[PDB]
């Protein structure tokens, strides 16, 4: 048995192709994705949901975003920038980062691939728990923009985890494979993959001919995601609370958290209904906050951000020397692509071209990796 693993920046996903169909595997908590989080305590190492859950109680010993570090030099522009907002320590070991933590009271240091190997170990165990079998063979995916060093450190993270990494496959290729875009025949096709998650936006153009892939271009915005959309909702409701109660809730961290959690939940509802209601009792100074938001108001609050996703798309086309008419297939990846307005902007931009969106966009990369893993095994 071989598994496909989407090793994601914030969440990871494992699938297995068995009995003619991909099964996306639920973890011990019943979650079909697992936070890419590792935490070190006085007594134990926590990975996944258990790690994410205690981040507030232990921020400096709880590691995430290791994929932003993996295979990079310490002085990489990216390593330097994201370092500013990570509560965990990143030390410089002869030009390449290690994370330093306190573990069983004893101060310990880890290469980014050692941390990623821990996440991969979790995904491996998640697979073994479901199957009741040993799992060694895996396909692991990476972003299309990853260099040799980033790809090799990812493969290494797997080997340390005890995986036999059959192949490192690009995430947009795996997404394409999930939709069987590689089974189409005759003429060369151009495929755009639109990947919008919680934090990041990635665009890729590939060519496929007779099931042979090539990456043509990549573009994006490394800080545009559903988290930005939540911010606009929060700002909207803080102003509303100010308007109706002449009270500023924004310096109360717990009130703002309640609102924000409520906001991202409402956002998800707005992807399948046209209004969402929120009741938060005793939000600030004992004042209840009952409110509602239409899909249209949500769209209005995010108008610039939503339209702005089209710019990396134009860039990707430019760099691939392709006209928007020369795109044959469009594939949706990432949770934020569930937004109808985003789908309409993309569906319209391509003159009304259809979209591959039937596979759960959170799971499509693991899906394709799992299909490829069974073929390669
Ligand atoms: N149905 C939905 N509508 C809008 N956004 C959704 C969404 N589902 C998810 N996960 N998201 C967002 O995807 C990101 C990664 O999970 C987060 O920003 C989620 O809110």
């Amino acid at each position: 048995p071989a598994v496909g693993i989407d090793l994601g920046t914030t969440y990871s996903c494992v699938g297995v192709f068995q009995h003619g169909k991909v099964e996306i595997i639920a973890n011990d908590q019943g979650n079909r994705t697992t936070p890419s989080y590792v935490a070190f305590t006085d007594t134990e190492r926590l990975i996944g949901d258990a790690a994410k859950n205690q981040v507030a109680m232990n921020p400096t010993n709880t590691v995430f975003d290791a994929k932003r570090l993996i295979g990079r030099r310490f002085d990489d522009a990216v390593v330097q920038s994201d370092m500013k907002h990570w509560p965990f320590m990143v030390v410089n070991d002869a030009g390449r980062p290690k994370v330093q933590v306190e573990y069983k009271g004893e101060t310990k240091s880890f290469y980014p691939e050692e941390v990623s190997s821990m996440v991969l170990t979790k995904m491996k165990e998640i697979a073994e728990a479901y199957l009741g079998k040993t799992v060694t063979n895996a396909v692991v995916t990476v972003p299309a923009y990853f260099n040799d060093s980033q790809r090799q450190a990812t493969k290494d993270a797997g080997t340390i985890a005890g995986l036999n990494v059959l192949r490192i496959i690009n995430e947009p290729t795996a997404a394409a494979i999930a939709y069987g875009l590689d089974k189409k025949v005759g003429a060369e096709r151009n495929v755009l993959i639109f990947d919008l998650g919680g934090g990041t936006f990635d665009v890729s153009i590939l060519t496929i001919e007779d099931g042979i892939f090539e990456v043509k271009s990549t573009a994006g915005d490394t800080h545009l995601g559903g988290e930005d959309f939540d911010n606009r909702m929060v700002n909207h409701f803080i102003a509303e609370f100010k308007r109706k109660h002449k009270k500023d809730i924004s310096e109360n961290k717990r009130a703002v958290r309640r609102l924000r959690t409520a906001c991202e939940r409402a956002k998800r509802t707005l992807s399948s209904s046209t209004q969402a209601s929120i009741e938060i009792d005793s939000l600030y100074e004992g004042i209840d906050f009952y409110t509602s938001i239409t899909r249209a108001r949500f769209e209005e609050l995010n108008a610039d951000l939503f339209r702005g996703t089209l710019d990396p798309v134009e860039k990707a086309l430019r760099d691939a020397k392709l006209d928007k008419s020369q795109i044959h297939d469009i594939v949706l990846v990432g949770g934020s692509t569930r937004i109808p307005k985003i789908q309409k902007l993309l569906q319209d931009f391509f003159n009304g071209k259809e979209l591959n969106k039937s596979i759960n966009p959170d799971e499509a990369v693991a899906y394709g990796a799992a299909v490829q893993a069974a073929i390669l095994s």
